[PDB]
């Protein structure tokens, strides 16, 4: 009841599922976080690093080498 149950993974997942193409570059994911949250626009080193590790470590986030540039997707199972 102090904090919502959100994690970086669930927020990254909402950002990817909110787009019609269901894919986002790391930079687009960054801009989504800065649009959504006022604090993320202020200070940047710690949260951007957490976002990168969540994309990398979680198997449900898949990096696709799209010809226009690498994008991140969600692949449950
Ligand atoms: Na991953």
């Amino acid at each position: 009841d102090v904090r919502p149950p959100f994690t970086y993974a669930s927020l990254i997942r909402q950002a990817i599922l909110e787009t019609p193409d269901r894919q986002l570059t790391l930079n687009e994911i960054y801009n989504w976080f800065t649009r959504m949250f006022a604090y993320f626009r202020r200070n940047t080193a710690t949260w951007k690093n957490a976002v990168r590790h969540n994309l990398s470590l979680h198997k449900c986030f898949v990096r696709v080498e799209n010809v226009k540039g690498a994008v991140w997707t969600v692949d449950e199972r």
